[PDB]
Order: structure tokens, then C-alpha cells, then sequence
């Protein structure tokens, strides 16, 4: 025998830069989960090794699209293959932290954060 299948088609799209690799993005979420959605500067320092004088908005944009990719907007689909492990962790922090400000849909979970101290000469 032999059958066919149907799928969805794209319409529009906008982008200037390139997508982040699973290994790269893996840090964005992991960092946002520990540092939360209130410490972007720390997320860049913990995630990106070269976050000396790097911006904090960069990581903020990547995350925004990350969570939306988990299961929010249909047109927000980056298209590229994304690990369900990240999308899940992202929505966890985005929703968990969201409860602090707004309210849309959270889950039964909690987390924490903390910094360290390193003095030299």
C-alpha cells in the first residue's frame, strides 16, 4: 500500500543574525534557570565565557524567542530543530518567575539562586 500526509506551511519571517546551537542555547536556559529572569548580567557571565563588557539584552532576546518556541506563538516557530528538554526548562522559569509579576500559567515547582565571591591581589 501507500498513503500521503499533509503539513503546515510558512508565510513570513524576519531575522538578521543566526540561530544558537543546542550547546550554546543550553547555557541561556540553564543560566536563566539559576539566575532567573531578573539577573541577565549574571546569565551572560555564567553562560557566555566572554561576558566582560557584553550586553545583557542579547541573552534576553534569545530567551524571549526560546520560551515562545516551547509552545506559545505558531508564527514564532524558529523552524530549526529544538530539544524538548530546553523548551521545557525555559517555560518552567518563564512561567515560575512570571507568577512574581503577572499570571498566565505556572506549574508546581520552585527554585533558588546565589552568587559567590572571588578576591585576588
Amino acid at each position: 500500500p501507500v498513503n500521503q500526509k499533509s503539513k503546515r506551511s510558512e508565510l513570513s519571517q524576519r531575522r538578521i543574525r543566526r540561530p544558537f546551537s543546542v550547546a550554546e542555547v543550553e547555557a541561556l536556559v540553564e543560566a536563566v534557570e539559576h539566575l532567573g529572569t531578573g539577573r541577565w548580567r549574571d546569565v551572560k557571565m555564567r553562560a557566555f565565557d566572554n561576558a566582560d563588557h557584553r550586553t545583557y539584552v542579547d541573552l534576553k532576546d534569545k530567551w524571549k524567542t526560546l520560551v515562545h518556541t516551547a509552545s506559545i506563538a505558531p508564527q514564532q516557530r524558529r523552524g530549526e530543530p529544538v530539544p524538548q528538554d530546553l523548551l521545557d526548562r525555559v517555560l518552567a522559569a518563564h512561567a515560575y518567575w512570571s507568577q512574581q509579576q503577572g499570571k498566565q500559567h505556572v506549574e508546581p515547582l520552585k527554585i533558588l539562586d546565589a552568587k559567590a565571591q572571588k578576591v585576588g591581589a
